[PDB]
């Protein structure tokens, strides 16, 4: 077990080893329950191919245990053919070497800022959650998330949002998530409550 | 392997170790196929401290390979606060020692008598499955269940209950699963069926 | 790991051992993720019993990792009885001698021809995916499935088939997966778009 306790996470930048996982600062991972580093949390995801689609995850995420995320595209799947087999990459039959490469990316997936996601939450291929969303447990995503939306279920649909939606545009627009330190420790007695307005003027002050 | 065959699970009293768990009599598990013992079902329990929720299973349940029970309650997450990041636990960084404390706690996770658990099943924190309930596999619950309540999917909706209304009633009246033993090998033959009025009777005469 | 690359997953017959899992050529099981060989994804399967409910996949099957089908039907569990206890089974117990064998058989578990098969979908005991089905990742199958449905969704619902109604007829009808290897090859071309209509005449005429 790469975790010493189910009370105790590791930093992403700690533990992420794949070449094609970009995650960020102070973003987390607890897996204790399912005792693997974040690097297997990437599914399908070559540390090899720059030409490969892309795992990034913003700043200050906590991500929960056995979290996935599905990558690789269709993995030569083309469910518009006649076939779901992916002949071309079964090899050795030689009487499947005319085969065309059914493979398709499906573009990075990308994952917000400060997104809260539940454990054994999967993310289908291409998908992007939005800064602040909030992701359930056992939530399968397969489509956009917007930011602050808080989704759930299989499929995962949209519950509501955490916050209105001027709250979330002046959110939006402070991205405390990208404030030096010193500024995120200022604020910091606010960030501990939901006056999204006071934190903005908080905000639109300290900026003069 | 904390189990030696699929179709052979064991006692929960003769597993369950962490002190935060109050496990009834004749209630099993059977985790083969996730080796683990019933310890490891209750996700982030602390062993520890008596100020914790507590998981409370009633007795004569049957729960699936698998099965989880999320606890303490949010872990310190306020989706109504402007970010959802656990500042207060993040201890290294200094910058985050202001940070008040977002936990909150959830109230103790009650499964009541007779509760049947599909593998695999979820349980949110602080809900209360009741008697007889049935909760299906993959069944990801996120809120209270009814005595005798069929309940599948993410999330978990009721899809009918087991018996009628009355005869729901009856049963919950004679509670069975506390008789004594030996009422309960009396009554055995009639337990076998779907005749709760004939059960019911069973026991008024018995009563007497 | 019975795997060595997530990339690289192995042959159903090279893999297959309990005698009650009938697997078709071609098909084949990628469980890097889950590291266990194909047969402890049927899930309690007896390997000795003949009189049990059995295991069957069709040709060209493509099944993601982790991936599970629930078997052994009830497993003595009655929801119809008052309790869902299977006193029957628990020897021990001299009380419960008097029980009555609660199980019940569900019928063999049929996975069609070409069923792509997301990671970690899970069948219920008895159902019956037809050919050229699609399973979604995490998707919980409850009930019988149509040749080419595209399902997903705890509880699995169809999203919409593959191809046209027509179309789907005349592929039941030439049944590709049944074809010699040379023919195979031969309409090779046509297997990698979806001309149906095409690969009919292709078909129709190679028969004379």
């Amino acid at each position: 077990n790469y975790f010493e306790s189910p009370f105790r996470g590791k930093l992403l930048s700690e533990q992420v080893s794949n070449p094609n996982i970009r995650v960020g600062r102070y973003s987390y991972y607890s897996g204790y329950y399912h005792g693997h580093s974040f690097d297997d949390c990437a599914r399908y995801l070559m540390p090899d191919r720059d030409d490969v689609d892309k795992l990034v995850i913003g700043s200050f995420c906590s991500i929960g245990s056995g979290a996935a995320f599905i990558m690789a595209g269709n993995q030569g799947h083309r469910a518009e053919w006649a076939s779901t087999f992916p002949f071309h990459f079964m090899h050795e039959e030689p009487a499947f070497a005319g085969a065309v490469n059914g493979y398709q990316p499906a573009g990075d997936t990308l994952i917000g800022h400060e997104v809260w996601i539940g454990t054994e939450a999967m993310f289908m291929p291409g998908v992007r959650v939005g800064h602040g969303a909030i992701i359930g447990s056992r939530a399968l995503v397969t489509g956009d998330v917007e930011p602050y939306a808080i989704v759930g279920g299989n499929p995962a649909r949209t519950i509501r949002k955490r916050f209105s939606d001027g709250d979330i545009q002046n959110l939006l627009e402070m991205a405390w998530w990208d404030w030096p330190l010193a500024d995120i420790e200022a604020a910091m007695p606010l960030l501990c409550t939901g006056d999204i307005p006071a934190l903005y003027q908080h905000w639109k002050q300290r900026q003069a």
